[PDB]
């Protein structure tokens, strides 16, 4: 689509991400969790950034997005830095 609206955690290693996926059904809070757990410099933008088109972040972004459709969240998925956890809506 021309843009879609994303959230994103990022999670350095397999391990943590399965603490992440775990923790949303138990817990859930795909927001929330973000600001926890991103702890980066992109963890309030990263966790919120909005609307972006695919020349912004990460091509893995086309993958998921041409992967799931919006209102899906998706991950997480494999990158070069880590596992991505995208939720998709908007997309337009």
């Amino acid at each position: 689509a021309k843009t879609a609206a994303a959230l994103h955690i990022l999670v350095k290693e397999e391990k943590l991400a399965l603490d992440l996926l775990e923790q949303i059904k138990n817990g859930a809070d795909f927001g929330k969790l973000a600001k926890k757990h991103s702890i980066c410099p992109s963890g309030k933008r990263g966790g919120d950034l909005g609307e972006f088109r695919q020349g912004q972040m990460v091509p893995a972004f086309d993958k998921v997005v041409f992967s799931c459709p919006v209102l899906e969240p998706t991950g997480p998925l494999h990158t070069q830095f880590g596992y991505h956890i995208i939720k998709v809506l908007y997309r337009n």
